[PDB]
């Protein structure tokens, strides 16, 4: 491939400043799977020499089915951490469901599905609807500001405040924790330390358990999540449903200031293809991984036991053989086959539904209160190698 030397697609100093689209469809072209070779010290924490570059649509659905082969567990799926980061502190990550493998895995999604029920996500919308009417009331009453503070920060989070029924006094402190828990190099969070805010999120979480959905997750049916169990579930949904739902808001009113046909149909009819069209093109995780656990042939490609694979999520939402014109946002798409919730398989997102949900409240409520939005400045991206992240993003609301 037409590729710089030591290009690494997991690179964040790539992600700070662009996504790096001409690059994955060269590998599309050239080189649909690549070895991505990484130097010593250059590895993101991982120290096995690189990785295989997954960009096609179907070889990211194939490893997600096929998780008998691909695991989650033997390295996390998290494929970009700092270059400096103890194994252990990888390896401790195995504690949350999505970097466990069957049977592990299955007792955990299991119990844990008691509170993704379309019952217990269908109750919260009511809240929901409010809380995103008055958030883009109050934006559009600011005048200007920042889009990601005032508009796409706090619905996903009290999403997850509603579902866990959180006494709202305590919103404050589990918005706080939420926000430094997902590990990130920007210089603008220098100072944030995930392991303090998860230590302080678990200790708040298992009294929560040890007081007392939390009900359902904790009262034996004899399956029950343990008190810390429990607490690692709170912190799973810290890192799976809150900064991917607002980069989804951010991303998505981004391609509507881009295209403002779209935005024009969008505020007219609000269609139910717009959310799914949104996590296409916002693609919130960019990459997920997995470590083959035996030789495995993909697309003629012969994968070794123990090697990893990362799935680019944003490679193979675009992909030109699965999607007419891709690189065209239409809120009308379909069929959409997009693997924003990942590939279907046994770990595909459980919170698509409340994603999904959260987002057409949200752009409702921003159609209705701010039709007329406009950009000041250009978004501000964040400094990771697998979260495409929106720090800041400077608007005119009226
Ligand atoms: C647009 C927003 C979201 C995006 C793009 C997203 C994306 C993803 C992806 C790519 C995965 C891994 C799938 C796989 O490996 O096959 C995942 C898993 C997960 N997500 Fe989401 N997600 C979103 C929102 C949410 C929300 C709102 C919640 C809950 C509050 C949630 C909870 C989870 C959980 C618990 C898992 C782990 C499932 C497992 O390992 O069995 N996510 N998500
Ligand atoms: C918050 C965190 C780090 C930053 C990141 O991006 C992802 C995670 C998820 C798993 C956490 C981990 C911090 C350490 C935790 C709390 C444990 O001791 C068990 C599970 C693990």
């Amino acid at each position: 491939p037409n590729l710089p030397p030591g290009f690494d697609f997991t690179d964040p100093a790539i992600y700070a400043e662009r996504l790096p689209v001409a690059e994955f469809a060269e590998l599309r072209s050239a080189a649909p799977i690549w070895w991505n070779g990484q130097d010593p010290g250059k590895g993101g924490g991982f120290h096995d020499g690189g990785f295989w570059a997954i960009t096609k649509l179907n070889d990211v659905k194939e490893i997600s089915r096929h998780s008998d082969v691909f695991s989650s567990y033997e390295n996390g799926v998290i494929p970009r951490f700092k270059n400096d980061i103890a194994r252990e502190d990888i390896e401790v990550q195995r504690f949350v469901m999505l970097n466990m493998d069957a049977p592990h895995h299955t007792r955990l999604r299991k119990i844990i599905s008691r509170g993704f029920t379309p019952r217990a996500v269908g109750r919260l919308h009511d809240e929901l609807q409010e809380r995103a009417q008055k958030i883009a009331a109050e934006a559009a009453a600011a005048g200007s500001g920042d889009f990601v503070e005032q508009v796409s920060c706090e619905l996903p989070l009290q999403a997850i405040a509603g579902l866990l029924g959180v006494p709202q006094e305590d919103r404050g402190k589990l918005f706080h924790w939420s926000n430094e828990m997902t590990g990130n190099e920007d210089p603008e969070y220098a100072h944030i330390d995930p392991k303090a805010s998860s230590a302080e999120l678990i200790g708040y979480a298992m009294k929560m358990a040890e007081e007392k959905i939390v009900t359902q997750l904790i009262q034996a049916d004899g399956e029950k999540l343990s008190d810390d169990e429990f607490g690692f579930f709170v912190v799973m949904l810290a890192v799976a449903g809150n900064e991917t739902t607002r980069n989804s808001i951010t991303q998505g009113m981004m391609a509507f200031a881009e295209h403002p046909d779209q935005w024009e149909l969008y505020k007219k009819v609000r269609p139910e293809t717009a959310a799914d069209e949104i996590v296409r093109w916002a693609t919130p995780v960019t990459a997920f991984q997995r470590t083959a656990l035996r030789d495995y042939e993909l697309s003629g490609v012969q994968i070794k036991k123990g090697q990893r694979v990362v799935m680019f999520y944003r490679s193979a939402n675009f992909d030109e053989e699965v999607f007419q014109d891709p690189f065209t946002f239409n809120i009308l798409r379909n069929p959409n086959p997009h693997v924003g919730f990942g590939g279907t398989g046994a770990h595909y997102c459980i919170g698509a539904n409340l994603a999904r949900m959260t987002i057409n409240l949200i752009f409702n409520a921003v159609a209705d209160h701010m039709p007329d939005l406009k950009p000041i400045s250009a978004p501000e991206r964040l400094r990771s190698g697998w979260l495409n992240g929106i720090k800041h993003w400077q608007v005119d609301y009226t």
